[PDB]
């Protein structure tokens, strides 16, 4: 299974996060609402994220993710790694994604996620199994 | 069917048949490395393909003390190629959690998808369960 997700809307963001300069410690919770082709909602998602250390071998800006998705047909838990320095110049980022109840119940696989509007908008994709 | 969305190949049994590797499973440090030449089998018992890769410790991280550790390998399956790459957390290798990292079709029947390589160990230095999903 794969959900296309041309059109994430970031509907609500606090942070205080500096996109062009981003740094340790610096915190988001947002809220999203999850578009398929048509337009249809077919869900939202409520998260947070913290900014945690400086990779060594990079300088990669690793944060970590949380969220629970909330689709028509059951709920879906993500949770994981990204570098904000991908986040930040519009590129695929991914972590895990766990079904919770629903039609997702059992499946498990992955919530990738590229933005596409600071603090507006993204393109997302969920494969699961 | 012809040009699926999403595709799961299920691999219950992958087998380590060599590993050479210098890592200290009880404490691993950084520094250290491995190289695996794994055959993967379905849930039938016939073989489907081989991995040939390496990883090595690359940092600790400072949130928990992870052993993060870099992975690469080459995975023929009878239809195609899947290079996988990335990072994992040796303490959850050497515990028998799930890790993963990114996978991208190389050839045959995979030749544009994209997605995860996912494994669990099962005998340290012996054996594992895994999974590919792609898009």
């Amino acid at each position: 299974l794969l959900i296309k997700v041309p059109t994430e809307i970031v509907v609500k963001v606090v942070d205080d996060v500096d996109v062009a300069a981003p740094a340790v410690g610096q915190v988001g919770k947002f809220d999203d609402e999850l578009y398929d082709e048509a337009g249809a909602q077919i869900g939202t998602s409520s998260g947070n994220f913290r900014i945690e250390y400086v990779r060594p071998t990079d300088g990669g800006l690793l944060t970590y993710y949380q969220e629970d998705i909330t689709l028509s047909d059951g709920v879906i838990h993500a949770e994981g790694w990204a570098d904000f320095n991908d986040v930040r110049t519009s590129k695929w980022v991914f972590y895990p994604a766990t079904g919770v109840s629903g039609r997702y119940l059992g499946l498990t696989g992955f919530r990738q996620w590229r933005m596409t509007g600071v603090r507006k908008s993204a393109e997302a994709r969920i494969l699961l199994g």
